[PDB]
């Protein structure tokens, strides 16, 4: 998986990411813990993407 | 508060329905091979994600903190 993490002051942290089946998208980690996923665009909290992460992540 | 439903696939895996406060509504299915799918009811209805254990399990990590 390739991954590039950019820090971006005053803002949070920026994921962007590349899968194996060729699919790109941007996570942004605000830091009041808002989570928001582009790729189309989809905003989560704190507490909701971690559950939905739990889900994910197995 | 995160509505979550939960079913399983007959020789697939299990399945998550999954709404927010926000509503938001996204399905996300767990192979039992590894992969990992995610729909979200959004010009294109119902966008697909492809993920394999090892990238679903990164992105996990990224989400979770």
């Amino acid at each position: 998986l390739n991954i590039k993490e950019n820090d971006l002051p005053g803002i949070g942290k920026k994921f962007e990411i590349e899968t194996r089946s060729h699919e790109k998208m941007t996570i942004i980690i605000h830091d009041d813990g808002r989570r928001e996923i582009y790729r189309s665009n989809i905003s989560l909290d704190d507490s909701e993407a971690r559950q939905i992460a739990a889900i994910l992540g197995g």
